[PDB]
């Protein structure tokens, strides 16, 4: 029943590979639906063509700022921001998909893919999915990151949608 969406990743416009995600619509339906719709672009805006602006190896990959490309933008399908839906699910290890935010109830479109267990984020960031296929591709992306998060090459979402 839970939806699966994919990102096709490019590095300086060179294809890298495909990452797919299971979204936990059974446990966080509002947050899952935002990401699903941003991935298909069915509301008229979304993730296609956007970059991962912050990648810290041994920590996370962060993206979803499709309006300013640097961590200061983005918007949800519900408006500029929406509430923290629940914190049922925890940051248990690599492959977890969690919402970036700027305080309580400030979810937009930014998300991160954890590449480590990040338990200190539990109860503060809404977990809403997990990598299903292509974790090896996330690991390859990680290698273009750095300690301060700047990427050495431009890591983009070349295509995305629902499988």
């Amino acid at each position: 029943v839970n939806p699966t969406v994919f990102f096709d990743i490019a590095v300086d416009g060179e294809p890298l590979g495909r990452v797919s995600f299971e979204l936990f619509a059974d446990k966080v339906p509002k947050t899952a639906e935002n990401f699903r719709a941003l991935s298909t672009g069915e509301k008229g805006f979304g993730y296609k063509g956007s970059c991962f602006h912050r990648i810290i190896p041994g920590f996370m990959c962060q993206g979803g700022d499709f309006t300013r490309h640097n961590g200061t933008g983005g918007k949800s399908i519900y408006g500029e921001k929406f509430e923290d839906e629940n914190f049922i699910l925890k940051h248990t290890g690599p492959g977890i998909l969690s919402m970036a935010n700027a305080g309580p109830n400030t979810n937009g479109s930014q998300f991160f893919i954890c590449t480590a267990k990040t338990e200190w984020l539990d109860g503060k960031h809404v977990v809403f999915g997990k990598v299903k296929e292509g974790m090896n591709i996330v690991e390859a992306m990680e290698r273009f990151g750095s300690r301060n998060g700047k990427t050495s090459k431009k890591i983009t979402i070349a295509d995305c949608g629902q499988l």
